[PDB]
DNA sequence: ATTTTACTAACTGATAGCGGAACTTTGGGACACCCACAGGTTACGCGAAAATGGC
């Protein structure tokens, strides 16, 4: 009963949905990127990595 | 002089530890599309007490 009173999506519907979960993230990614203490861990990551 | 015994050292087994490689074990992933379930049942009967319905 409570599952019915849901409407089943459509390929427009999936794609909408989709695009605002990365839209949402997208903006959480830029709200981390804006911090000074974020970029410098990715950087130093990458060093790390590219030194294999 | 001889025999029994106490002392001691060496062997051996059990055992705790370790190495390491094989073996068991756990967690993650899989992109044509798939989109609301069972699921046997019951020929009881009787009395109480508890929950519904009638105006």
């Amino acid at each position: 009963r409570e599952m019915g009173t849901v409407e089943l999506l459509t390929r427009e519907g999936e794609i909408d949905i989709a695009k605002r979960i990365e839209d949402g993230i997208n903006q959480v990614q830029s709200a981390i990127a804006e911090y000074p203490g974020t970029i410098p861990y990715i950087l130093e990551q990458f060093d790390r990595v590219q030194a294999e």
